[PDB]
């Protein structure tokens, strides 16, 4: 089924009128990512490049924009609900709920199997040569050719009991090397570290594209500590995952991927990596910085392999619809299991990723008896003392009347009842992430503070209840009117709803 | 008369775009009326001209809803507003803002008096007034009275008599004969009440006049300078005299093809409760109302067939988004001009709900300045916080010039990635603050003090050596030989 293998997703693309085939010859050189970047700022269909210059011996073909956003707002988040075995018109809670569903039942173990489509065909050793594969130059300023922005990167700890999957980008670097992201507090840093403390130079690694869409998501989503990927994805589909072994080591990939890279994460050498066109919709021109380096021994892919790429930048692409729904569910959870009133969480898209709403119950918060400048402080220490809250530099607390989903209602929320600076907690000491323009090129610590928690709740919220009304069609008319304008509404000559 | 000149002639412009939807319909003022009017401002629809309200009488009155609103055509957005002012309907928000700010900078063009006008063709006189009986619109359920001056203009003369202010201010029927309604420092009308208040006059002569000329109505939310008469700068917006009638029973002067006149007075002692009403910030509190000075209305003259314009303001987007924060943001901008400060152009975001005002910066003479953006804020707020036209607006977002402070996205994405929350920002605690706000009347400290804030939302070298990034986008990220290559195939290949 197609949360199942990446071949059968694309093809439920094209069932859903979703994906253009694109046969005219495409260039890997910015061509195929110009065609995705304007996908991704209109909303439009996947691009799918069945015809890339530079490809042989089927490596490979391109999808863009793979989990970007559909231009109909009844079926928006349809290309993220088919990477999981929901409808088209799936919401963006019904989508982040599916992805914390496995946070609460028994991991579904993956099985193994033999063989299966991505040894279809391989290159070995000296005839790998990276730099002659036709690799995306993804932005016109970035350091390389970026191979790596949909892949999930497969490493295991040294006891052989933790296999994480995740994503993070990596470029070329030679012919049969990339340097790629490998920062704190990222789970493949944790385990490159874990290699490092007992003197391993060289880990065992390996890279797959075109993975099991359930899978990417996972990989994308900031799961606990110490959880495999694999059994939380097993539980997400109710479902093993199946993989098989790769033939250089003793890791394992799923056995319908599109493309495998086997080799080794080092701990001893790293290269010049980016710039790279980031998520926060930023190139800097000529600023690279060093990073580890990946060596591939094999490569073995599916007939007519594809090779997903990310596009990303300003909106909207996977870093939006991915990283920061992916947090926020995360941020959601950790909250509950702090004992805080919060019900559903998002990441609006007008913050770029850095931004999480919080909506409360607000009966429950009127029960625990606080007020605003007590609880904000509260949830900034919960949540930017932990992993899932790194990449977050701004929650929101809003009341049970807004909707976190829909960024219209975030921003009246903010700018109507956060007063500012009174009304907002800031967090100097907490982990700053670095990749944020404000951060690594701005007036304080790159690495460290920056964060702060807006108290969007109106302080009877806290005591006695609402007792406000919306000025809105909604909330300002008795049901009685509301019904006669919306029946008169056609007739009268105006659009329809 | 051409549609920036007169209210009637606008209503047939808005007919001849397709703007505008002939009710015939009998549709109540007590809520139904101002419902359709927030649905058309909810979704961008067609203005709604009531033609048939229930309980009109002796041509007292037809209702426009939504007459500043947006279009929902991307490529129209602002046409309305356009044809308040002469402009296309294609025409920009900068487009509008600017040729508001045109008379900033040309003389006056002073009003003509004429003997009569429309204005005159009917009257109700003293104890035949009864404005309870009058369709006067309920406009939100939780109102605490018929709100019927949403979109009117006050008229208000000084005691030396050299200043005539126009200006927009709420107000609702208090009785038969009596309106109660906001007076508020520091707005021209209350400096105007107060003058008269010190000298001892009890009824300040006043009229209030509905369905003015469209240039007119856009000069009234406008916060142009203390002393400065609206009408002959409302006069060098139109390029020609707004030509004004005599009241009958004062000495005030009105537009004479107004649809609708109150003559009376402001009392500078007499109070009645006023509010509460669903108000530009999308709020309404049931049960709350304040005292506010009470109007005297002595006598109404109004047009054939006149009709009342009204605001169903609340949520996005109406009158009170449309034109009090993006007006105030073009007077900001001349403001920070004048104290040499390097803003080229200010826009009040829409997300902001008319609380925000992003400030574009000429980044070239900035760097000349050698400053930081610490500074920078600081001085900023010192300038625009302790002034009139500072004063609804409670976020300055600073913003370098490759952001169109016009688009609310671009100004989110520049927010939301170049100021640091807290290290970025300066907060102005001792300012007037805007008590209409909830975060303010019903918030956690003074209602009427501070919850101000500058947001330095340029990066760091934009101050020293220059922008040294790329946007990742389609137009930076991408050259143009292969832009071209991609917009030439888009459409062929399959995409919308
Ligand atoms: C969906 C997506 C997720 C990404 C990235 C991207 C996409 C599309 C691309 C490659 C396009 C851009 C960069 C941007 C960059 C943030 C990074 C990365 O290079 N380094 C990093 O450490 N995390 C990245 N993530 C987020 C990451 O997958 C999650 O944080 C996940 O929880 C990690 O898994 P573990 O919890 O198991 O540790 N990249
Ligand atoms: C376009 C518009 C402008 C409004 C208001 C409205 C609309 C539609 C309505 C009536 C719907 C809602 C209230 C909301 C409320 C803010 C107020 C008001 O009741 N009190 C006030 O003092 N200012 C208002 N203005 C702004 C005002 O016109 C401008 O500030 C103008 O510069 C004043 O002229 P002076 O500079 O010459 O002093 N109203
Ligand atoms: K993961
Ligand atoms: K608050
Ligand atoms: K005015
Ligand atoms: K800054
Ligand atoms: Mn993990
Ligand atoms: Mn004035």
């Amino acid at each position: 089924p197609p949360h199942l293998s990446f071949r059968s997703f694309v093809n439920a693309l094209r069932q859903d009128g979703d994906l253009v085939d694109i046969n005219e010859p495409v260039d890997p050189d910015l061509e195929a990512a110009a065609i995705t970047r304007l996908v991704c700022e209109t909303d439009d269909k996947a691009p799918l490049f069945n015809n890339v210059i530079g490809a042989k011996d089927g490596l490979w073909r391109i999808l863009g924009a793979p989990a970007s956003l559909r231009s109909s707002p009844k079926e928006r988040f349809g290309r993220l609900a088919r990477h999981l075995a929901l409808p088209p018109t799936a919401s963006a809670k019904d989508i982040l709920d599916k992805m914390l569903s496995a946070n609460s039942i028994p991991p579904i173990e993956p099985v193994i199997v033999p063989t299966g489509p991505v040894k279809e065909n391989s290159i070995e050793g000296e005839n790998i040569d990276l730099e002659a594969l036709p690799a995306p130059m993804v932005h016109q300023s970035d350091g390389g050719k970026y191979i790596q922005t949909y892949g999930m990167h497969v490493i295991q700890s040294p006891d052989g009991c933790w296999t994480n999957w995740s994503i993070a980008r990596a470029m070329v670097s030679g012919k049969r090397t990339l340097a790629g992201l490998v920062i704190s507090p990222q789970h493949i840093r944790k385990i490159q570290d874990q290699w490092r403390a007992i003197g391993q130079e060289e880990i065992p690694w390996a890279l797959a594209f075109g993975v099991p869409p359930t899978a990417i998501m996972a990989s994308s989503m900031p799961i606990p500590d110490g959880v495999s990927e694999a059994g939380y994805v097993g539980a997400i589909a109710g479902e093993p995952i199946k993989l098989v072994k790769c033939d250089t080591n003793n890791l394992y990939v799923p056995a319908n991927s599109e493309i495998v890279l086997e080799g080794t994460l080092s701990t001893t050498k790293m290269a010049p990596e980016g710039p790279f066109g980031e998520m926060h919709g930023y190139v800097y021109p000529g600023e690279s910085h060093p990073a580890p380096v990946y060596t591939v021994n094999k490569i073995t892919y599916r007939n007519n392999a594809i090779l997903p790429m990310s596009a990303c930048g300003r909106l909207t692409d996977e870093t939006q619809t991915m990283i920061g729904t992916l947090a926020a569910a995360e941020i959601r959870q950790l909250c509950q299991r702090a004992g805080l009133p919060i019900t559903d969480a998002f990441a609006p898209f007008v913050g770029q990723a850095t931004w999480v709403a919080l909506k409360v119950d607000t009966h429950r918060l009127r029960a625990m008896k606080t007020n605003g400048k007590a609880f904000a402080k509260r949830v900034g220490d919960v949540v930017f003392t932990q992993k899932v809250g790194y990449m977050i530099h701004r929650l929101i607390l809003v009341g049970d009347d807004i909707d976190v989903y829909d960024d219209k209602d975030v921003m009246w929320a903010f700018a109507t009842r956060c007063r500012p600076g009174t009304d907002e907690v800031f967090f100097d000491d907490v982990p700053g992430f670095w990749l944020i323009p404000y951060m690594s090129h701005g007036n304080a610590e790159a690495i460290k503070g920056g964060k702060v928690v807006s108290d969007a709740l109106l302080t009877a919220e806290y005591t006695t209840g609402k007792d406000w009304e919306s000025a809105d069609f909604k909330n300002s008319y008795p049901k009685s009117i509301q019904d006669k304008v919306l029946n008169s509404w056609e007739r009268l000559g105006f659009k329809k709803l």
